[PDB]
């Protein structure tokens, strides 16, 4: 078939990484959906409702609100505009794309503990329902603990992504990652605190440790910087985006390219285009083998089902792995093994649907329908919802094979079943 | 969690290199898993007593070979009846019943091309008596397997044909023979006479490797515990040979003379069982599994896709077993190809499939006798519980263990597609 | 203490994932920078005093873009480069050779060699350029045309084919076979093929070049923001580091040094990043794969090359000193990407300049006249390498070095490898 | 290459050796791929009534005996001295043509401590006998700890400091205290007979494979010892299990294989030697060198010793060109031993003036000793070149080398042992 010369499949079947590089083809068109999420910073150039709709079409998955600048009234208005542009597509539930809201804090700024503004800003996040928090200048575990105690009673569900932007944060990394929900390689400040020529070492090390831990990792600053004023990026910029994906980053960020630049939609489209190409060029054979050898033995059925499903997906070239999820944990565990198959996550939790964008290859679907009396009937309708959406979005075709990860009883934490299905 | 697990060579199995694996092999690391390599015992004067056969089934005989090179049709029918009587004496407790296959080893073409007249009569005898396997002697080409298949007729279409490679031509035309055969037997006796004796190990290791790749059973035959015909204990070379046949990747090991005419037939079965358990625990699963997958091509067959997914899931949690419901034994055979450390408990209603799956390494067959339940999903769950209960009774499973359960979406063979992680209660 | 620096904990990891996890920002690179820097000479860099501070920063090859400028302008640039290079020839133990590369304008609309290109190639032969960056090579017949235009005298000039269009990428294997090396001309490539596909072309071409043992250059917009700003972007420092990690022998500045406000700063920056990236190379997998892909050879030079590289890894050799006439012996050692330096002691001034195209090869130009006793002349050249290495900080007393030599004079007779202790 | 001929790449299991996986390697094993290289695993033959005849010993040396074992459990000192004299007489009968002379080591296998701790009185007398008679190796029976090896070393005295001590592991304690024994011993013998009595018979293969692996890592010789071709005591042909056992001992990584009873008292002693030689050649060609070498390197620690550094460099160079042999000049045999540790397919040819080193290097797999008799040249470099040419001439005469082949020459920068540091690529003229 033509199939075995599309998503860099000749290069993916190579026996060595050197042979894999030699088999990379510019004419091998990526077919799979773009898995690395795009975080776009919302500013003057992008807070228009009609502009936000354009950005969602372009591939924006997470909207970032930089709390360094702007008032609470400004940020609440930006949030409302994002939600209005997101809900304008809720008329066709088979094509609706959830979009997460992330609050990027100001920072401690030469002081002990959480700054007074950060305490006020985190309460604002709780009161406005932010899905993610990018905690600025995390240096130790206590910093993470402070950002989490700040999310008061009503906000323990918000995902804290610790921003590493100084030498101390890099040295105390393992202790930070243990208590954080993910990490952001905040390259701008990092490139000021540590020598500029050492930042790539910090990026590659942190991405690798995050991949091992199964926790999301974000590449953040100056990725397409020249696109603030120019319609096209530099050769170094497209290389940087592609290399962040190849390193193993779950998310790529635009901050200024979308916040204040002349080409915000073009920067999103560009990051989408590069990410698709870079994801097809990932050497899955070594990546999966190493992921397995490093990942410890688990007696958790969710984790055991995850490798079994990822292995099964590789064996048959599964178009997608469709997993039902309440908290997103099942989808996150599948994501850790970096399958070439899309992780279609079907969920009834609008928050979980937005928060799974932090995990690479997870494509969230929000199930809006009324429940069936028979739980088994309800599970099959949600599985069919993922198939119907996948078909519509081009992820699946009739005749394809899919892996369907489900649980034996309702409620989260009981995933234990994996099925091989033929799309009808 | 589950403290003090220095047993079943787990430190050696977790090594990063094969050299490190060898260095971590421990004589004090006792094997805990059930013996996976089947034992073929040739039935003769020293072993056709019904009470002796009962002793050999307890010792671990899985397949009864009948050497049609000696004995009359009357003698072999009586041997078969004695075997079946000793096998069925344990059918009163179905949770502990062990199926035993009956294989017919032909005399051979001797000095003449094609099937000999006696072989055609002997193959008809096998069909009439209901043998499960046929060890076709002196297979040299694919047309020889076709001749044996034709002699079995229409009724003998379910009988498994294991081609015996015992000459130079059979070794050179191996790939064409394996394609049309159900499995291979490395008939080392005649092979050691046709080709130089110092070259037989190359033929054995090559054929076992190609069989492992193909997913078809391979038998290591002849003189494995030869000194046990007259002595109660084998030589150092003999125990090494049995252990090395298992390490090579052989699905089955054989006794022919040690059990047929010797003074210690039950002791030879017990010895082969003891060595096989030790050798199976010393298999370097890390490289074996990785190489098996890199060589196995991509598959759009749900049975084959579910097989790796289940084997990978079993390795991840150190699953005590992989319980699979099978009609023809194919689902269990596909799991077996990936050589999991977990036991492939294969529950089946087919008494022939139950006997024939002994040719596949690591497949512990169970014969489910109960008639079908009205609700299909309830019948499946009862068969799964039958595997758990048999598994518990036989010491394979304990409460708290994790098992992988391979099932299908509808009745009939060929629809295996589901894998589940269960906790033993 | 030794085991902590030059990313040695990360280099000893058993997996690439474990290698990434062991990368340390406090593990300072100790080795000399192996990836050569090609700096484009323009208005911002043709001053003799500026060229001297560009050689100190780490410029190894001076590029002359024949798209702009007259023959008189380029001859003056050449003279200024040679004047700045020869100003350091007073101390031969510290003298750094600098290659001169001519970048052709290109065929443009023309199917074969353009008239200007034939004139420019003759100019290069007459002026003694070491390298030629042939623009827009699409097939093997294009390389042949450039080779013919160089004539009989230009047979020693290295031809680096620039791949800058779709056809050049598809016909890559036939071009690499007839070329001395390849340049991933990212600028035009990013215009001919989609910008999001250029990294695939770069990584593929670098990989195939590493396998072939032929030099490969990463060329456009590496530190672009340094034309107007004193510091590069996070994407730019990442791009340079990733070009080195991909396996590129040379990194280029074209505009950052040619017309930008910070030409010396761009050279210093590329040097700083390359040292960090070279120490973070996963040598265990790189060497193992290089060996498994490299075919068996009955050539004693090639056989001695792996033997020496393997021996250098075994003892953590500070450097490998090789005596070369044409640079081929040093090039073959370079193919195996050793962590140890490749000190190439040559009497050929052209070979000394041209070996900058090979990663990890540090050229020393021996000038002294030949000794009466052949074995004594060899030992004096070996001692010349040791003395330059000690002076430049590559070697210390107590270190172990691998010494690659031959059994007789003349090129092509390399067959000996020795383990020496620095005294 | 390709221009060495198809017949070259379809022999010595070269298609199977070039496979990318061990499974692919097994699938490419060919019975018609004839071994061409010389047999590298040494054969230790036990000398008894069936083999102490001078003419019989000559037949066994031709068949492939490398080390003669003297079992001190049976026989008197007078009997063993006579056996030694007959061995030396049969060995020296071939010394007329030094380019084809094969050195043969003499090994003393002690009786053992039996039912008592420490060295038995007879063992002290027997060890003194060995020193007085000039034995090259001692197989110390029932070694259980490092202090046992020290006792045997002390009993050999000052003169017996050059005698190699191979500790026999034949009980549970010896297996558990293996690492401390191997550290103080020159090598190990997997004494399977007693081991199969002390530990369960079904566990002996685990002990064998573990000890061989640890010895390969340490670079110290390892011997597989009991019942290898047992049926050949009475029968002219061995069983399928026996030929498999010998082949598997070689594939495990054993430097030496032993005959004890098959050669000592059996009806077919020369036939058992010929059989062990035939199997070893086939098994050596079927060794998967790619994984073996890669793993050996990853486990071997970094070394600042030039002899060790030159050893990998030479072994790697030999694999790259399919070098016919690796000629090394050695005084103590250490240089050849270090090359042997990396298990090259290229036959290591060791040129030495020490007759004891020539005999003792049989303990190292792949080492083919040549005893150089010529007196020293005035010019040191000329003496080295003459010894290198002696290796080439013996190599050509014995069929190891042909004109056109590539060889690797490992030499040193000065006389005296411990100065190996040079590796050269030579073309055979
Ligand atoms: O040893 S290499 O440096 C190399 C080897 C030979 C060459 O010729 C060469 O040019 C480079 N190396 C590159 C990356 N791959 S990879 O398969 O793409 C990969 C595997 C594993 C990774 N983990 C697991 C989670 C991060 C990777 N993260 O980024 N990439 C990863 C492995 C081999
Ligand atoms: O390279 S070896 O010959 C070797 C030999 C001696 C050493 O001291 C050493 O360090 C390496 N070595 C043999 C054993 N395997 S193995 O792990 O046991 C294995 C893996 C894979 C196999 N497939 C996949 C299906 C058959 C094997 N089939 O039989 N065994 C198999 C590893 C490779
Ligand atoms: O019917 P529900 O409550 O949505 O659950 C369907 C199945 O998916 C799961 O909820 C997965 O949830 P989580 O990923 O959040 O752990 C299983 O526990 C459950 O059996
Ligand atoms: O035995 P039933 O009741 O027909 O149930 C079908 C079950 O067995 C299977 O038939 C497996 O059979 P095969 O392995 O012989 O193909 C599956 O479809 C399912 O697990
Ligand atoms: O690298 P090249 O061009 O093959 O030259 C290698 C040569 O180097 C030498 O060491 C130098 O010898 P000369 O300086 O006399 O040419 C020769 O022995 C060997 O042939
Ligand atoms: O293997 P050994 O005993 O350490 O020595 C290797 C020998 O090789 C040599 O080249 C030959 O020297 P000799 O003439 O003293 O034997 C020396 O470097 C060294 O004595
Ligand atoms: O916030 C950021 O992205 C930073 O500091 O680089
Ligand atoms: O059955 C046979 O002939 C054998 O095993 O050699
Ligand atoms: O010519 C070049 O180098 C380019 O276009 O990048
Ligand atoms: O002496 C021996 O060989 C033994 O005991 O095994
Ligand atoms: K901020
Ligand atoms: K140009
Ligand atoms: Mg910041
Ligand atoms: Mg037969
Ligand atoms: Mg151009
Ligand atoms: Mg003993």
């Amino acid at each position: 078939t033509a199939f075995f010369q599309q998503q860099q499949l000749p290069a993916a079947m190579a026996d060595t990484f050197l042979e894999h590089l030699c088999l990379l083809d510019i004419d091998s068109e990526p077919v799979a959906a773009r898995s690395t999420s795009i975080i776009a910073t919302i500013g003057p150039a992008s807070r228009s409702v009609e502009r936000l709709k354009e950005m969602i079409k372009a591939g924006m998955n997470i909207a970032r609100l930089n709390f360094s600048h702007g008032s609470h009234e400004y940020h609440a208005e930006s949030i409302a505009n994002v939600r209005e542009a997101v809900e304008s597509f809720a008329g066709s539930p088979l094509s609706y794309r959830p979009v997460a809201i992330a609050l990027d804090t100001k920072g401690p700024g030469s002081g002990p503990g959480l700054s007074e503004q950060d305490v006020r800003d985190l309460r604002f996040g709780v009161e406005h329902g932010v899905d993610i928090v990018f905690a600025s200048f995390v240096r130790k575990a206590s910093d993470v603990a402070a950002v989490r105690a700040a999310l008061g009673p009503e906000g323990h569900g918000i995902k804290i992504i610790s921003k590493i932007e100084n030498h101390e944060g890099v040295k105390r990394f393992d202790e930070i990652l243990e208590v954080s929900d993910g990490i952001m390689v905040a390259r701008g400040d990092l490139g000021i605190e540590i020598p500029a020529e050492k930042v790539f070492l910090a990026q590659k090390m942190m991405i690798g440790r995050c991949n091992l831990a199964g926790k999301p990792v974000v590449c953040a600053t100056q990725m397409l910087e020249s696109m603030i004023t120019k319609p096209r990026p530099t050769r170094a910029e497209t290389s940087d985006v592609a290399n962040a994906v190849l390193d193993g980053a779950d998310c790529i960020m635009l901050s200024g390219e979308t916040a204040k630049g002349n080409f915000p939609v073009e920067a999103v489209k560009m990051q989408h285009a590069i990410a698709r190409e870079a994801e097809a060029a990932v050497y899955h054979r070594q990546l999966f083998e190493e992921l397995r050898r490093a990942a410890p033995l688990s007696r958790d059925p969710t984790e055991v089902t995850a490798i079994g499903a990822v292995e099964a997906a590789f064996k048959c070239c599964a178009a997608a792995i469709i997993v039902l999820t309440t908290t997103g944990r099942s989808a996150q565990l599948l994501s850790r093994y970096r399958p070439r198959a899309a992780v279609i996550a079907v969920t009834r939790s609008a928050q979980a649907a937005r928060q799974v964008h932090l995990c690479r290859g997870v494509f969230p679907l929000l199930y809006r329908e009324p429940p069936e009396a028979i739980w088994a009937d309800d599970v099959d309708r949600r599985v069919q919802f993922g198939i119907e959406s996948g078909k519509l979005r081009g992820f699946l075709r009739v005749g394809d094979l899919v892996i369907v990860v489900t649980g034996w009883r309702p409620g989260s934490g009981y995933t234990n079943i994996m099925r091989v299905l033929s799309i009808s």
